[PDB]
């Protein structure tokens, strides 16, 4: 038995349906009782905010019900300001228990066109991570099941609580999945974009880019999954599997990179293409301002029985032992969560 609180469609001939997937949102009561909402086939041009607990959307297909919006960081507002990297997000989840299902979430923020602008276009923007989806400090235990996440920059960033994405896409260049939530990936298709911009020889981007704390348990751990290319023209050995992020984070001796925020990325059972070479480094900004350098040696980076062209085993790639493996279950990554559809 299924049922639907509200019904979002682009037709009048419908019924008794929202315009807007907003609008539908906005209809729930105040509270934490399950709200679910259907929303058919269509395009809907819009930006959200998820700040009510219990919330549950449901597309009519992932190939047709999309959400999508263009924002880059580098997008100015009204007041003249930048949207920045978290402001630039299509769809921000700020509450506990919210699930989607069957629906496309983009930002599509045109990073190829923007990069092949002049340089001297006073339109071209330098801040060009644009977000699809992001789980705020304030989410927790929010699941995503058949769901296609797209963008170049950022497409997803888990921050805070536990999040699960099972049967899914999600595409992107640059640190296409990063944050310091735990996040929980099985059976999807990561797809490493074309970057008509990139010198042959150079680095077209990095899947992960985790800054979990050191005292965090896990963080980005993948399972069951595919890290494909996006078409033949991604070069061989063009991709890292991961790079060390550590945020630029305000302490009581200044705003610079959190030393602590060693990030985690774990693949396990996962098919690799050979635009895969490995891991990576990242750099950032210290306590006085100075360029430091953070290497994947010394964060959490690990696989386990990956297959595929870009699977190669060496002392750059770490690998768990059976043993070790057996600590990223789902049971384990999730702990007294286990993700529900209504
Ligand atoms: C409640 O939440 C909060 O606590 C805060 O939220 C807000 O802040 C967040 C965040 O917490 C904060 O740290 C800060 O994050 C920024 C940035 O927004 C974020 O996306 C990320 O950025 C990294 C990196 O630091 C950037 O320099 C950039 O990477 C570049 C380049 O863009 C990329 O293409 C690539 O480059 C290629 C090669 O790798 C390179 O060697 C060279 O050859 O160039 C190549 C090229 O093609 O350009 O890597 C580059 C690089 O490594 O520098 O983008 C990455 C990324 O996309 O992940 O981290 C920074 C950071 O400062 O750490 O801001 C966030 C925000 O939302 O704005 C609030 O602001 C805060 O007050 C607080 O509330």
């Amino acid at each position: 038995a299924t049922t639907y609180n509200a019904v979002v469609s682009k037709s009048s001939s419908d019924g008794k349906t929202f315009k807007t997937i907003a609008d539908a949102i906005a209809s729930a009561p105040a509270g934490s009782t399950p709200f679910v909402i259907l929303i058919k086939n269509g395009v809907y041009n819009e930006r959200l905010t998820i700040t009510r607990n219990n919330l549950h959307l449901k597309g009519e297909s992932r190939n047709g019900a999309v959400i999508a919006a263009a924002t880059a960081a580098g997008t100015l507002k009204s007041d003249g300001s930048k949207w920045g990297t978290a402001g630039s997000s299509t769809i921000t989840i700020s509450a506990k228990d919210f699930s989607a299902q069957s629906l496309t979430i983009r930002n599509d923020f045109d990073f190829p066109a923007n990069q092949a602008k002049s340089d001297s276009d006073s339109s071209k923007i330098k801040d060009t991570q644009a977000v699809a989806l992001y789980v705020t400090k304030s989410g927790d235990r929010a699941y995503f099941k058949d769901v296609s996440l797209v963008g170049y920059q950022d497409t997803l960033y888990v921050s805070g609580g536990r999040s699960f994405f099972s049967d899914c896409r999600i595409s992107g260049t640059v640190d296409f999945i990063f944050g310091d939530g735990t996040a929980l990936f099985n059976n999807c298709d990561l797809v490493s974009r074309y970057r008509a911009d990139v010198k042959s020889g150079n680095v077209s981007g990095y899947l992960t880019a985790p800054s979990t704390n050191i005292n965090q348990k896990y963080g980005l751990v993948i399972t069951n999954s595919r890290v494909i290319r996006e078409s033949d023209s991604v070069p061989a050995k063009s991709y890292g599997l991961g790079r060390p992020w550590h945020p630029t984070t305000t302490f009581s001796d200044g705003r610079y990179a959190d030393p602590n925020a060693i990030g985690q990325t774990v693949f396990l059972n996962t098919s690799m293409d050979n635009h895969i070479y490995g891991w990576d480094k990242m750099s950032g900004k210290d306590k006085n301002g100075n360029t430091i350098w953070f290497n994947p040696e010394d964060s959490r980076f690990f696989e386990y029985k990956s297959y595929g062209a870009g699977a190669t085993v060496s002392k750059d790639r770490r690998q768990l032992t059976d043993a070790q493996a057996a600590e990223y279950t789902q049971s384990k990554v999730l702990g007294d969560w286990t993700p529900t559809l209504p």
